[PDB]
């Protein structure tokens, strides 16, 4: 939405937004140089010990949105440009593994090695200078009940919303969305890289979804 404007929503909602410092996202994002149709290396949502090779199908704030190569068009994902989830193409080979065919691949299995060579032939790999390096992890566990952030809607990925701290227990944090039901709620550790300072998406040029109406 663009009249939501992070400073007026929580005069208006008498919250605060957790502080910078809470979470594992740099203070100064991360830079997106990736362009559509870029090739890399992810590891496959669906198959975490698969590294796949991913073909970028659009940008959005410091996110790309990933295909694996030779899946559907329905399994789309997003990573942060310093995500450790995605690597430059040739870095799976040196950390001893072979790069396998994604959970949805459309061939026959056979037919991988052929189709890795003509997939990548004549391709743009992103350089291994576009991605960024991981913050680190803050220390404690920062966040206190009733704190504002953006979050990433972990049903629909896309989406990075207001949210609201629930809870605090440990390690982790319980995501409430502002304006929804609890039915998009979830425990995630508190340095989770999809969870975000309030004025992120502002600053990296994402789309900040409007709160719901509850
Ligand atoms: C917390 N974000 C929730 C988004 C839900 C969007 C979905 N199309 C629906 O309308 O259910």
């Amino acid at each position: 939405r663009d009249d939501f404007h992070w400073e007026e929503y929580l005069k208006e909602t008498g919250s605060i937004s957790a502080p910078s410092e809470c979470f594992r996202q740099s203070q100064i994002p991360p830079v997106n140089d990736f362009k559509v149709g870029m090739k890399l290396e992810a590891r496959d949502p669906r198959n975490a010990t698969s590294v796949c090779i991913a073909t970028v199908i659009g940008i959005t704030g410091a996110r790309l949105r990933l295909r694996l190569d030779g899946s559907d068009n329905r399994n789309d994902f997003w990573r942060l440009v310093d995500s450790p989830d995605i690597q430059p193409v040739g870095t799976c080979e040196k950390e001893g593994d072979l790069l396998q065919p994604p959970l949805g691949y459309q061939m026959n299995t056979s037919s991988w090695p052929m189709f890795l060579l003509e997939t990548l032939n004549g391709s743009e790999m992103a350089s291994a200078t576009l991605f960024k390096k991981e913050p680190p992890k803050p220390p404690l566990n920062n966040f206190k009940v009733g704190m504002k952030l953006e979050a990433i809607d972990k049903k629909n990925p896309y989406l990075i919303c207001p949210a609201t701290i629930g809870d605090v227990k440990g390690d982790e944090v319980h995501i409430t969305f502002d304006g929804w039901s609890g039915a998009f709620d979830y425990w995630c550790k508190y340095d989770s890289r999809d969870i975000f300072p309030a004025g992120w998406c502002r600053l990296t040029g994402d789309v900040l979804q409007p709160p719901g109406t509850s």
